[PDB]
């Protein structure tokens, strides 16, 4: 289905089920299909299960602007206007936990029951003499050389890296490299650059601060993408009440590599009850 947002966009996105909304929140360069496995085990266990594709990605309109975190969350707002959801869990991976931050930090948790950040970029990524752990400039030049280079065959080289397929004895299919492939390339250019200056670059401690509602942090520890130390430990300690699960030598994608898939839906299913 489509929601039409206040500038006149259109977001692609999956609503399945009935029962208390979860909202899932996909990372760069993905889309809702990133999903499909969580939103079957959440509508099995009686949730509603809804996830938008961003703008400039899957079936969303292939917008030129607005690749910025505060137009993510008021597309997000809108989304959950358009259906009025209620007492909804937001579920976000990667760079959609600045679009979850950014949502509470602009519209507040009125809507919201509870908060999950999977391996997600908060409180901000970008190395410096206060974020020691974090990841050096270089990394996202290159990533902003490799998407204007050639796409096509960055995506299938940054696939190794986001499922840490690097390590013996890895559990990721050559099928899991081709759907990240398949979905990266439903991303416009222009969103595949300007989402890596806004992810590397955006700070969300202050929003993490109003959060006022259960928020579980997921993060593995063989992220090649999202430091764990800079990220995921942090923003555990800033959020109030936060819970964090660290996931032993898993990688960036854990909600779609075999095994860590079920790990996660198992935490999430319990989770939800709270």
């Amino acid at each position: 289905p489509i929601c039409t947002t206040r500038d006149g966009v259109e977001i692609f996105y999956k609503d399945w089920g009935q029962g208390r909304p979860v909202v899932f929140i996909h990372g760069w360069p993905l889309n809702g299909d990133a999903w499909q496995d969580q939103l079957k085990a959440v509508v099995d266990a009686g949730y509603r299960g809804i996830a938008h594709d961003r703008r400039g990605h899957g079936h969303s309109t292939p917008v030129w602007d607005g690749y910025d975190f505060d137009t993510f969350a008021d597309d997000l707002n809108d989304l959950l206007t358009d259906l009025d959801l209620r007492d909804v869990t937001l579920v976000a991976h990667s760079m959609g936990g600045g679009e979850l931050a950014r949502y509470v930090g602009r519209h507040g948790t009125g809507r919201l029951r509870s908060a999950v950040l999977l391996s997600a970029i908060p409180p901000v990524m970008i190395k410096s003499d206060k974020n020691p752990d974090g990841v050096p400039d270089e990394v996202f030049d290159a990533l902003k050389n490799g998407v204007l280079t050639e796409r096509s065959q960055f995506w299938k080289d940054t696939a190794e890296g986001f499922f840490s397929a690097n390590r013996p004895g890895n559990k990721v299919t050559q099928g899991n490299k081709d759907a990240f492939w398949y979905m990266a390339m439903a991303q416009t250019i222009e969103g595949g650059v300007r989402c890596v200056d806004a992810f590397g670059y955006t700070d969300f401690t202050e929003d993490l601060k109003k959060f006022d509602i259960p928020t579980l942090v997921v993060h593995g520890d063989d992220d090649q993408v999202v430091p764990i130390d800079a990220t995921g430990r942090k923003s555990a300690q800033i959020i109030p009440n936060a819970e964090l699960k660290v996931y032993e030598g898993s990688s960036h994608g854990i909600a779609m590599v075999p095994g860590d898939k079920e790990k996660f839906n198992r935490d999430l299913l319990e989770f939800l009850n709270k």
